[PDB]
């Protein structure tokens, strides 16, 4: 009983945090096996960031410039590279908490959680998802850089994100952990604009699956619709297109509530087309789209 | 940038999580110093729900029938006692992994992280509000029983909630950690209502506060009231009335955005009247409560 938006527990991730200072630049590192990932704006000032050319200030930096802080405990930089947007520092000791984990960029529209950290140390935890414009919506201060994201899979850490600056609009931007940038954002103090933040329809019905397994119903209509139809609604809502990719992944969500696909977008349809008359939908007044059918499936399963 | 419902790092807790076994019935306990801490239905069956007289099943159990699993290795049980709804399990092991810890009995509009655990194991974490009636609006399956609620100050981790029931209206109904109910709930499959959830005030004002601090200040007027006036709205609307206590706590906010407590009072009062107008603050499209004034000067600060 009850939905809620979760994120992972956050113990593997904490325990890879180190405070990363180059010059008078302090920011957060990932710490796994004898490598620490930062932002490589780590090497900047703050009249650095106006038009950078890391190349060139990385020449200025060596080994013992960087310190990486564990804890209360310094590490040793033997080694550091740059790539793409992240640098490389590898340090003389594996660290002794790292999990198992894998890099992977992740697609808009995916879900991930954030261990938002300052100087090393972690403040909180939450969900998230890529939106479709590339930036994600966070709750990130100065000093917030090389907080990453991640989904993990029993023991399994998938790292996807690793945070670098925020938009003027207060959305933010990042990395994978392998320094590129989702989408077209570059670390600099330039004002980038983001594209249109669309709905990730795929994600709202799947919430609205988990609303049925709940007990939220008053939104089930008698209508049915065809994707093309659907379609021509998303369009109309800034909702991205349904594709059957997508319905294809609501199956198991479609399966244990009897709910066909294609029903439960016609009830997506009149919401959109009606609003929700001043009604509410697992506690939220609009529709929701940061949680992906997995997601959906792992919290009303109860999946550790 | 930003404001997100953030829950604390999971990681201190996640160490705690073991595994309880009583008879056929399996939950979750905590693990801290050498005991284990878990709801006392865990020597139940379901016939013995019903109406169970815990002294009396007790008296049934010795320390060998309660089996208590640490990730993948078994404790010895050398002690049993109940206190209260818990079951305080000695084993002969203090846990390695225990963090600086106290258990305190909260208050209504307090908020708590929840990390959500099924069989010893973790499966997420987000965070909740008691409800001025005593019930948690949470995310709990069978099996979640003996999830724990928690607040960290810095390095001290502060337990205030284990899980224990689901009330047949799908709320969650649980006790501190010195095994007393939150409100008047009892440990038994009985059909046991909810009073009225009213809005936590304080909370909703603490999340304007973060909302104008943030961007979004649309809802912002020329007016201002009085907490008698504002209290007649309140009333109407089943929002806690607000004291002087609450204004009080309100203090820095208010001091940091230059907004006095009373022209906050008298927005809210408007958006209570008015509702929001197809608008959305802070990405909400309903006035949030589960942010404590202590939640934003700590999320809006960077506290880790
Ligand atoms: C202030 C803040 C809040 C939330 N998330 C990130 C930041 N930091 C930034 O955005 C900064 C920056 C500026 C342009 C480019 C890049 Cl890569 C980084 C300005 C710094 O200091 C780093
Ligand atoms: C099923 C579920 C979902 C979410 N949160 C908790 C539960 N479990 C319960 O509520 C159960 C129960 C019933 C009456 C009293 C008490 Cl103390 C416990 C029925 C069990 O099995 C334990």
């Amino acid at each position: 009983s009850g939905f809620r938006k979760m994120a992972f527990p956050s113990g593997k991730v904490e325990g890879c945090m180190v405070q990363v200072t180059c010059g008078t630049t302090t920011l957060n590192g990932l710490w796994l096996d004898d490598v620490v990932y930062c932002p490589r704006h780590v090497i900047c000032t703050s009249e650095d960031m106006l038009n950078p050319n890391y190349e060139d200030l990385l020449i200025r930096k060596s080994n013992h410039n960087f310190l990486v802080q564990a804890g209360n405990v310094q590490l040793r930089v033997i080694g550091h590279s740059m790539q793409n947007c992240v640098l490389k520092l590898k340090v003389d000791t594996a660290n002794p908490k790292t999990p198992k984990y894998k890099f992977v960029r992740i697609q808009p529209g995916q879900t991930f959680s954030v261990l938002a950290c300052y100087n090393g140390s972690p403040s909180g935890v939450y969900q998230c998802a890529m939106r479709p414009n590339f930036t994600i919506k966070g709750s990130f201060l100065n000093g917030s850089c090389g907080s990453v994201g991640f989904n993990i899979d029993y023991d399994c850490v998938s790292f996807c994100y690793m945070h670098h600056m925020e938009l003027p609009t207060g959305v933010h931007a990042g990395t994978d952990l392998e320094g590129n940038f989702y989408g077209p954002f570059v670390d600099r103090q330039t004002a980038q604009a983001a594209g249109t933040d669309t709905t990730i329809t795929v994600n709202v019905l799947a919430w609205l699956y988990a609303a049925v397994i709940n007990g939220d119903r008053w939104f089930l209509n008698r209508f049915t619709t065809t994707l093309n139809d659907f379609n021509l609604v998303a369009m109309k809502y800034n909702y991205e297109p349904l594709t059957q990719d997508h319905v294809d992944i609501l199956g198991p969500l479609s399966a244990q509530t009897g709910i066909a696909v294609l029903d439960m977008c016609a009830s997506l349809k009149e919401l959109l087309q009606n609003g929700m008359n001043g009604r509410t939908i697992l506690g939220s007044a609009l529709l929701e789209d940061e949680f992906t059918p997995f997601d959906v499936v792992r919290q009303c399963s109860g999946v550790t």
